[PDB]
């Protein structure tokens, strides 16, 4: 009646912070968490790794062998749609019930049909914060969009119009690699791309201790990158398309040049002379992307923000002003219904290095 | 002698939040605070409320009386008449946590007394007295006001932030606070032409700190300081009706008439403009610890160019603003690093300091 919940809470918490440990590698798949418990004691423990590699609780069942049959497995999202049955466990505690398919979302009562206790809705909302992008991609058929800004004080950025992205700091740039990490994709324009010819890969050294947690070097998962370019100005020879991973370029007509094995493409349609990004990102969920860290310069962000797709904005601010001459998609206006279009409240502010990071959510 | 270093540092400590109480009245002299120890008991406490009332260690003689005979006084900063009150009231030890900066041949005070036969030391949280008054100790090292340049901003670094504020009530109140413990508020004609503002401290906008030191009839109105090197304002705007002083930064005098509470500072011009820096030399020589600047874009930018701001209080807003409102600063051409970071209400205020 009273300690089960107080032990709940406490072996889902800790599958919670297992299905965690896959959110470097997992996607397209979402992170999945199981605890399996005996007599007080974890008998196996799982959670999801890669897409083709075992689900969580196929991992905790392996582990817990003919120990299983006693009682409680704890999973962080509704199994099935099987071994749980198979492998005769009693009560399992589901956090969540399944997203979209909704005409299944109770598979989690095929277990009762076993005659197996169930029950959800344990630390919904934390299992709901791990799964952000897949499950806005199940609910909407849009892929979670974090819209990365490098600002100065006064706003403004890179000091030049080129739509080269501003990095503001080494620690900026280290804080950024973790958060490429875990989202299935990064966005950006093909200006920064002619701009910056940049990598955008994930660069195993760059990131921290989560070094010795999953992600050890070999495991390591390049981002999908996605680059804007209608006109179709990016070269083949550009460092981006070189980089180990699939690089997908939005373009308007299909492009005539032999790119490498990896590089894709995929034609959408326009809106007023320019690419419609609201087409594209609906078209990137149908492609099965959870989520998408964007590299913008100023004209992509305003867009963005304008377009109504940003879930997030991650605006770091280096301790510089700026002159005139600096671009910012801050004084310079262009933009007319941002004040009118989803607005943000400010999450998080921390300090990252010589600059500021400030985390808004739209909510 | 570590329990020694503890019990000190546990009497500096309070000597230090008394030494605060003062911060909203006290200009142009510092805040001070003193605590009296009788063996192991205080006996006498006291800080600075005005300059025309008593130094801190005069208030808490004043408690101790004959108690202080024993032995140590936990002052914030070395005292200097005011040092015969000290060695009259026999006190061994004193304990100060900085020495008089003004400037480094007023050092003597510790001496003094320790010709006395006192146990003096200097230096214990030295630094947290050192933030206790950053305006007058710059002032007195170098003959310049402390400046701290308030800019409001929108996301998108459009000006937004006049009291109908796209910020927010909360930060409505921590300005209101801020202002509160300024020796002066520093504003352009422009701002005032264009908002029409009265720039003073409502108490009533003012929260705890009603309960502390300052109730409403204690309130110092902060000196207002307005750059007009065109005479443009008017003696019928908001500004110069409030009680407490305006202060007119002038290229030529004016010849209207002006309330009692009004006067003129006459700046040279540098190239074609007021010069800033002999502003804030002459607000030195009269005495002006420090001053919060609320301004537009281009003294925010004057200000910088100069080299003349110490801290930079950012408020931004989380809302989006294109085309709305304008920039921050003009910049024809310091650097910052970033101190406290926080949340005020729905909006975040952003420290930075010069270096």
């Amino acid at each position: 009646t009273l300690y089960i919940q107080g032990q709940d809470e406490y072996y889902m918490a800790r599958a919670l912070k297992l299905a965690q440990r896959g959110r470097f590698t997992t996607h397209p798949n979402p992170n999945v968490g199981c605890v399996i418990v005996k007599d007080g004691e974890i008998v196996g423990e799982g959670y999801h790794q890669r897409a083709g590699e075992p689900h969580a609780e196929v991992h905790a069942l392996r582990m817990a062998g003919e120990k299983a049959k006693g009682a409680t497995a704890y999973v962080t999202l509704e199994p099935c749609s099987d071994a749980l049955i198979a492998a005769g466990v009693a009560r399992v505690v589901a956090s969540m019930q399944d997203p979209n398919p909704q005409v299944a979302g109770r598979g989690l009562y095929r277990l009762q049909q076993a005659g197996i206790d169930v029950s959800h809705g344990l630390m919904m909302s934390e299992a709901e914060q791990l799964n952000k992008g897949f499950l806005k991609r199940m609910r909407t058929g849009f892929p979670y969009i974090q819209l990365k800004l490098g600002a100065s004080l006064d706003g403004r950025t890179a000091m030049a119009s080129g739509e080269s992205q501003w990095i503001t700091s080494p620690q900026a740039r280290r804080d950024v690699q973790l958060l490429r990490a875990q989202s299935h994709a990064i966005l950006t324009s093909s200006a920064t791309v002619l701009a910056d010819d940049p990598a955008l890969t994930v660069r195993w050294s760059e990131l921290d201790e989560q070094t010795q947690a999953l992600y050890p070097q070999q495991n390591l998962r390049q981002p999908i990158r996605i680059v804007i370019d209608s006109q179709n100005r990016v070269t083949p020879v550009h460092r981006i398309v070189q980089q180990p991973g699939e690089t997908w370029f939005a373009r308007t007509q299909e492009d005539s040049r032999e790119w490498p094995e990896t590089v894709r493409t995929l034609l959408i349609p326009e809106h007023k002379g320019h690419l419609d990004l609201v087409v594209l990102m609906m078209q990137l969920g149908k492609q099965q992307i959870n989520s998408i860290w964007v590299e913008a310069g100023p004209t992509l962000a305003g867009a963005l923000l304008q377009a109504g797709l940003v879930d997030e904005l991650i605006v770091y601010i280096a301790p510089k002003l700026l002159g005139s001459d600096a671009r910012g998609l801050c004084t310079l206006p262009g933009l007319e219904k941002l004040a009118d279009a989803p607005q943000f409240k400010f999450k998080e502010i921390r300090h990252v290095g010589p600059d500021v990071c400030l985390h808004l959510v739209g909510a």
